[PDB]
């Protein structure tokens, strides 16, 4: 440690020293054992309403890049599934690897994907993001896996702006991006109660992990690997492998929306 990161000296195995909740009872990510996940017919279909989404900016925060959305009103929301209430989209970001064989946070039957997209939403009953993180049902994160295959056209606008936010603290205007181009065809999912996967690791997330991965091209993922963890004019450390390994499931059941 000193500030946390993904290196040898401040990586996930060290987080517990500054954030004791790292060894909590509802930590994320986890491995999804498909044969043990319970089909639950009481789960409703997810409802994604992203047609009025307003993207604002893209920022390199030193551990990933976030695309942020205007969440001052009910423009891009998620509801249904295992959720009660309306969850507003605030930001999305990815986790990726130094090689195609790793990168995702969640695994499926121990399979790791090249990357993992997180769409972050907060429960509107709490009024703001900072209050939602303090509640057991404060956030809803939709996780989508990426496999390397064909290019994903709806991801290119993202890939193209990375050069302008190469180093930590850099940001760029990023209006009119439509997150609908990042969804797979099927919205079948697994769900379980967990946490944020970076410090502060708060246990306030209802995870909704989609069964169907989207494919990206190798060239697309390559550009992610060109970003830097460091700030401008500091020694160069490529932003790769910014994923936390799977944590113990403990007393939790993974439910499936399908069989
Ligand atoms: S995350
Ligand atoms: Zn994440």
């Amino acid at each position: 440690s000193h500030h946390w990161g993904y290196g040898k000296h401040n990586g996930p195995e060290h987080w517990h020293k500054d954030f004791p909740i790292a060894k909590g009872e509802r930590q994320s990510p986890v491995d999804i054992d498909t044969h043990t996940a319970k089909y639950d017919p009481s789960l409703k279909p997810l409802s994604v309403s992203y047609d009025q989404a307003t993207s604002l900016r893209i920022l390199n925060n030193g551990h990933a890049f976030n695309v942020e959305f205007d969440d001052s009103q009910d423009k891009a929301v998620l509801k249904g599934g295992p959720l009660d209430g309306t969850y507003r989209l605030i930001q999305f970001h990815f986790h990726w690897g130094s090689l195609d064989g790793q990168g995702s946070e969640h695994t499926v039957d121990k399979k790791k994907y090249a990357a993992e997209l997180h769409l972050v939403h907060w429960n509107t009953k709490y009024g703001d993001f900072g209050k939602a993180v303090q509640q057991p049902d404060g956030l809803a994160v939709l996780g989508i896996f990426l496999k390397v295959g064909s290019a994903k056209p709806g991801l290119q606008k993202v890939v193209d702006v990375l050069d302008s936010i190469k180093t930590k603290g850099k940001s760029a205007d990023f209006t009119n991006f439509d997150p609908r181009g990042l969804l797979p065809e099927s919205l079948d999912y697994w769900t379980y109660p967990g946490s944020l996967t970076t410090p502060p690791l708060l246990e306030c997330v209802t995870w909704i992990v989609l069964k169907e991965p989207i494919s990206v091209s190798s060239e697309q993922v390559l550009k992610f690997r060109k970003l830097n963890f460091n700030g401008e004019g500091e020694p160069e450390e490529l932003m790769v492998d910014n994923w936390r390994p799977a944590q113990p499931l403990k007393n939790r059941q993974i439910k499936a929306s399908f069989k």
